[PDB]
């Protein structure tokens, strides 16, 4: 039994930045109240965690980080009613509290539970359930689910579809749900529209995905990479271009190819560069941008405000405006009844033990998403 | 008769930056096909023109100034058929060619017709109707109204009601109309919300009256001069504050008086300093920050991005979002049937003769709104 007990499990520790992932043996307190204790299933690697990795986002170390998966309910603590053991769930790297400002909120879902715009590394207590090697570990976005066991908050975590493929569905905890509502809940793609993606991983494809549901006529992807341009036609982009294939700037080519701009850009890379060039190519006066991308630490931008007074909208999210806890069942459900597939955005499939290959692919470019299995 | 001749008569020009304004004979030709020679009536002076003066705002000089204005049309080139001689009308700083793809967008009003982008002094055809002491004269934003007799592209001069009282109406022309319509139609207030608005002047009253009508439950005045917090309670406003009274940040105090910041902010003043308070007061997560000051030029605001990637909606807009030609008669019928004052932005009326002195005013900071009547 585990049940009201420590576990004793593997997981992947990054003791420090720009190292390799170690997979460790580490001990896991039982859940507190209002706390659920989650047998992972399947992980997906999404460039945030990586971010912790380069340096490029800060959380408090060592950790475990890992944020987009699925799981079955292992045990519950007390206070919990909306999951109990067997269940299938997803964690959430955003929470959905429903009792703050945002979360009460109809038009915002970042609610003020997040461990994100100061990382503490830990539950909502304040408090880590990871030691390992004698040490405490802490948690990351709240999730921490390159594990083979994790604690979630009871608010950061979903109940769904009990007969749900846990290796698939694992996507809808951030990689889809993020893309594809940046599109249809953020930015609001209008049908007839003009759109243009930046970045073609599995978040900017997933974004490529929600500009074509939403009705798009034009959907221009943009990326270095042109490896990634067939899988973008796919999932329907009707144009892809390579910025290293042209002499004048991007944001000019843009413009230059739409009558004067996109009606929505979304920058889904996380650099000042092409957030900036993302602003610069949706139209002056009917342009909306949408910022997707986590940019590098406290690295700023440098604009000049005549660029919004025309009549651009500029803005950004997290998790594609889904309030977390509300949406992933939903778009779990949407998925089952085959409203939309993820198989194209899952191209390898590795054990958890080879993890740090994982991350070498999207180093590589040569994935896309590649889920670990437990 | 004056029609199909050239027309001499006074108007205000500005030689040089930094210089006061010159009484002088100018000449005015007839109006080209599609274009209104108006004798004007009464002019507000707008902060807009000032910046001019300043060297805030580049413009080709010699050049005659004036946007806020209202007049009656004295004739009319071929192919006119929307107003005739005698008509009352208000010029646009902002046209509405009707035929443009932002015209024909219903979000969206900045007109491809338009000279402040990148302000060539002319009308639409790229030439000048103005004369003085031998030498041509610029145009500023197609309408230089401190002229007793101006010549204005047809989609740049809307017909009002006419039994509209000249000397008030005319503040419709700009402030209260861009003000408002920030309000109304940029940032849709929403009923109950809470708002934050930086600057007291006539544009920034009109904004505090925008928020009002929207049924903002909180308005907050911020105006570093505590003269002009009379008329913003007057208007709406359900607080003012005063940046200097306080040792911390303004942002910091708005976001304490309010839960974590406001849902909708305005600049209307025309500085970074206070554009980027006015981005950081309104709530992370589901904060609108409005931008409807003209800032300095080439001047950069630095944005760390993740001050929009947490919900921030950052946008910016020219004449409160109102399509020109078909807002500004609706505006003006809507004050005709008493549904708004203007009374309380007029604080001092002056003839044209004495432009200098409604300049000084400005200045001085003794007045809201000064008109000029011809
Ligand atoms: N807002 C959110 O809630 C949220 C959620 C998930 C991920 N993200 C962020 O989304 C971003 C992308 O995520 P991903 O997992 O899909 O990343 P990814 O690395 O898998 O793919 C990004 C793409 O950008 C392309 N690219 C990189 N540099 C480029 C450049 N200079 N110009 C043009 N294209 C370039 C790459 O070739 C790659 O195809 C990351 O920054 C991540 O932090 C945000
Ligand atoms: N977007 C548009 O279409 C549009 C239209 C009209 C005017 N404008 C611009 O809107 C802005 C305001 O116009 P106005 O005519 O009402 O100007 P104004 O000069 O009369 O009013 C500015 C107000 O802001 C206050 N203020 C100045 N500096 C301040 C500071 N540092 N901190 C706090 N308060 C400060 C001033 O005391 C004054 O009360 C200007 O930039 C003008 O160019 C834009
Ligand atoms: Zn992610
Ligand atoms: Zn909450
Ligand atoms: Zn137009
Ligand atoms: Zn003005």
């Amino acid at each position: 039994s585990t049940a009201g007990k420590v576990i004793k499990c593997k997981a992947a520790v990054l003791w420090e930045v720009k190292k390799p992932f170690s997979i460790e043996d580490v001990e896991v307190a039982p859940p507190k109240a209002y706390e659920v204790r989650i047998k992972m299933v399947a992980v997906g690697i999404c460039r945030t965690d990586d971010h912790v990795v380069s340096g490029n986002l800060v959380t408090p170390l060592p950790v475990i980080l890992g944020h987009e998966a699925a799981g079955i309910v292992e045990s519950v603590g007390e206070g919990v009613t909306t999951v109990k053991p067997g269940d299938k769930v997803i964690p959430l790297f955003t929470p959905q509290c429903g009792k703050c400002r945002v979360c009460k909120n109809p038009e915002s879902n970042y609610c003020l539970k997040n461990d994100l715009g100061n990382p503490r590394g830990t539950l909502q207590d304040g408090t880590r359930r990871f030691t390992c090697r004698g040490k405490p570990i802490h948690h990351f976005l709240g999730t921490s689910t390159f594990s083979q066991y994790t604690v979630v908050d009871e608010n950061a975590v979903a109940k769904i579809d009990a007969a749900s493929p846990l290796e698939k569905v694992c996507l809808i905890g951030c990689g889809f749900s993020t893309g594809y509502g940046s599109a249809v809940n953020v930015a609001k793609v209008t049908p007839g529209s003009t759109c243009a993606v930046f970045g073609l991983g599995g978040v900017g494809l997933s974004a490529v995905m929600g500009c074509k549901a939403a009705g798009a006529a034009r959907i221009i992807a943009v990326d270095i990479n042109k490896d990634k341009f067939a899988k973008a036609k796919e999932l329907g982009a009707t144009e892809c271009i390579n910025p290293q294939d042209y002499k004048k700037p991007i944001q000019e080519v843009l413009k230059e190819m739409t009558d004067g701009g996109v009606d929505f850009s979304f920058e889904v890379i996380g650099r000042l560069d092409t957030m900036m060039a993302s602003l610069l190519c949706c139209h002056e006066a009917c342009g909306t941008s949408v910022i997707v991308g986590v940019p590098p630490a406290s690295q700023n931008l440098s604009i000049n405000p005549m660029l919004l007074l025309t009549g651009r909208t500029w803005k950004g999210a997290v998790y594609g405006g889904f309030k977390s806890k509300e949406g992933i069942p939903k778009l779990v459900a949407d998925f089952m009844a085959k409203k939309f597939s993820l198989d194209a955005l899952i191209t390898h499939v590795l054990p958890f033990e080879k993890i740090n290959e994982g991350f070498d692919l999207l180093h590589s470019g040569k994935s896309i998403r590649t889920v670990l299995t437990f």
